[PDB]
C-alpha cells in the first residue's frame, strides 16, 4: 500500500465525466473539474487539463496523468502551508499518506482549518485525534472513507485498506 493505491481505492476510476459525492463534475481518479453546474464549463476545464478536444471522455493513461499531478499538488500544498507542514514533518510515512488523502479530498485550506485535530496529531495523541477528526462535516458526509483515513491516523498501519 502507498498514497497512490490508497487514493485509487478512495476515489475510484471513471473515464467519463461524472458527479462526485458533492455533485461536482469530476473525471478520472477523483479529478475535480469545476464546482460549476454547467457541463459545458466542466468539458472546457477537461479539455484544458488534457490539452485536447475530449468531449467528456479520457483514456486510462490520461486519468493516471491527472492523478499523478493531483497527488504531487496535494503534497506540494502541504509543504507550502504554514499549518500543515509542521504536522506532516512530524508524522511517519503511513500517517503522512493519511494527511495527503485529506488534502486531496478537501484542499489545503480545508484541512488547514482542522486546528484541534492537527494539534492532537502533532502531539501524537492518536486516539484523541481520531475522536476529534470524526466531529466534522467530512465524516458525516463521507463516513466510510473518513473512517478509513481516521483508522490510518489512529494506528499508523494500512489495516483499513488491505482487504480493498
Ligand atoms: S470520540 C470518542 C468516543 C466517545 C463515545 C461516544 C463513547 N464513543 O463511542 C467513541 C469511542 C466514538
Ligand atoms: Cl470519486
Ligand atoms: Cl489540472
Ligand atoms: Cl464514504
Amino acid at each position: 500500500m502507498n498514497i497512490f493505491e490508497m487514493l485509487r481505492i478512495d476515489e475510484g476510476l471513471r473515464l467519463k465525466i461524472y458527479k462526485d459525492t458533492e455533485g461536482y463534475y469530476t473525471i478520472g481518479i477523483g479529478h475535480l473539474l469545476t464546482k460549476s453546474p454547467s457541463l459545458n464549463a466542466a468539458k472546457s476545464e477537461l479539455d484544458k487539463a488534457i490539452g485536447r478536444n475530449t468531449n467528456g471522455v479520457i483514456t486510462k493513461d490520461e486519468a493516471e496523468k491527472l492523478f499523478n499531478q493531483d497527488v504531487d499538488a496535494a503534497v506540494r500544498g502541504i509543504l507550502r502551508n504554514a499549518k500543515l507542514k509542521p504536522v506532516y514533518d512530524s508524522l511517519d510515512a503511513v500517517r503522512r499518506a493519511a494527511l495527503i488523502n485529506m488534502v486531496f479530498q478537501m484542499g489545503e485550506t480545508g484541512v488547514a482549518g482542522f486546528t484541534n485535530s492537527l494539534r492532537m496529531l502533532q502531539q501524537k495523541r492518536w486516539d484523541e485525534a481520531a475522536c476529534n477528526l470524526a466531529k466534522s462535516r467530512w465524516y458525516n458526509q463521507t463516513p466510510n472513507r473518513a473512517k478509513r483515513v481516521i483508522t490510518t491516523f489512529r494506528t499508523g498501519t494500512w489495516d483499513a485498506y488491505k482487504n480493498l
